[PDB]
RNA sequence: GUUCGCGAAGUAACCCUUCGUGGACAUUUGGUCAAUUUGAAACAAUACAGAGAUGAUCAGCAGUUCCCCUGCAUAAGGAUGAACCGUUUUACAAAGAGAUUU
């Protein structure tokens, strides 16, 4: 079970880990930016333009 | 200011000096530029991570670029110098069959 576990795991490493990290980073972009626009938001239901 | 020419005074003085006059010598610099923020250097300070193939650890050389840096450089180095991976629909048809409006 742990042999064959591992095994579907590392068959399923198909993108490179800088291409891992890119899409790490690409999620943080949009996670940073709609909490921008989160708190903008916020902001301008507040009235601070 | 220097010189050349002339006149007038000292001065009935061809010495000298003064005053006045005409000429000549000499003729248009520098600034794309103003002396602390507000016409733009970048590093460093904080905090976190901490490298391209994949199971790990790595040598690289390249390519694209409306990214450049260090380099005297057409050498070399900068993580293989860095971003590359992300979305992803129509030069769009033809034949055949049934179920529908008239």
């Amino acid at each position: 079970k742990e042999m064959l576990a591992e095994a579907r795991a590392r068959l399923l490493n198909t993108q490179g880990k800088k291409a891992t990290r890119k899409i790490r980073e690409r999620m943080l972009e949009e996670s940073k930016r709609i909490a921008e626009l989160q708190k903008r938001r916020e902001l301008k239901q507040a009235g601070i333009n």
